[PDB]
């Protein structure tokens, strides 16, 4: 459905693989305003490739999680455009960065349990994220956090998020469901340091000497003790040896309760 009269765009968001990315607001039939980002495409772009974007709009229409970024529309018709609803507070990283004197940790437990939520039912149909980091999840409220994968290095040189990547990742371009708990445990890393970025102290080159050594990102200050020992699994060199997301979802909920008792 939606007219393109109901779309008003606003600002440029950023720049995305296939076009300019607009911040702008869609008014619906109530004449509610909802705040969206439209997404464009090169009008001189291969058929294969007009393909490839607008198969983002049909594949999201079936995304429904609350955990998971949410499709509002797309208007067929030149020029083509997919309409994602809009999170004003933006991505939790910079969220993070601004709030960390007002921040409790249950909070950031709450929104590691979220995001595992999401990854556990990418799992459950065998996708695989590849780019799972705090710059891909955006804040709906300070009671939940939405995961998008928007980057852009993108259904599943360096342009590659080397510091997040496991090392099978790294050595062979190897992508499984286990190399996304690995690159999740860097998530939570980011999020129990405030936005912090996992390595700032190495350069790309050198994380996989560090990675094939034995060593691992330490433990954030605030950081639970129990957490860091879920982190420190999910980084086993051996895939096998990760938990499952649909597993760690029970773990940190454990944690979740735990950490909820105490406060
Ligand atoms: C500030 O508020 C904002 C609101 C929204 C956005 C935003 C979201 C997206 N799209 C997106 O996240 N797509 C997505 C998510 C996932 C899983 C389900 C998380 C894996 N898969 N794909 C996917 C991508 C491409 C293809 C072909 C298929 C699927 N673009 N821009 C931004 C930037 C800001």
């Amino acid at each position: 459905g939606i007219a393109r009269e109901d779309v008003v765009l606003n600002r440029i968001l950023g720049e995305g693989f296939f076009g300019e990315v607009y911040e702008g607001v869609y008014t619906n039939h109530k004449g509610e305003k909802i705040n969206v980002a439209v997404k464009t495409c090169k009008k001189d772009c291969t058929l294969d490739n007009k393909e490839k974007f607008m198969s983002e709009a049909v594949i999201m229409k079936n995304l429904d999680h609350p955990h998971i970024v949410k499709l509002i529309g797309i208007i067929e018709e030149e020029p083509t455009w997919i309409i994602m609803e809009l999170y004003p507070y933006g991505e939790l990283g910079h969220y993070l960065e601004r709030n960390k004197n007002s921040l409790k940790v249950l909070t950031l437990v709450l929104y590691s349990l979220q995001i595992c939520k999401a990854m556990a039912y990418l799992e459950s149909i065998n996708c695989v994220h590849r780019d799972i980091a705090v710059r891909n999840i955006l804040v709906a409220s300070p009671e939940c956090v939405k995961l998008g994968d928007f980057g852009l290095s993108r259904d599943e040189v360096t342009r590659l998020p080397i510091k997040w990547m496991s090392p099978e990742s790294i050595n062979f371009r190897r992508f499984t469901t286990a190399s996304d708990v690995w690159m999740f445990a860097v998530c939570m890393w980011e999020i129990l340091s405030f936005g912090k970025q996992p390595f700032f102290w190495l350069e790309n080159k050198d994380v996989i000497g560090v990675l094939e050594k034995g060593d691992r990102l330490p433990k954030p200050d605030l950081c639970p003790p129990v957490l860091y020992t879920l982190m420190t699994r999910c980084w086993d060199y051996d895939p096998s040896d990760r938990p499952r997301f649909t597993e760690l979802v029970c773990s940190l909920s454990d944690v979740y309760q735990m950490e909820k008792d105490i406060a």
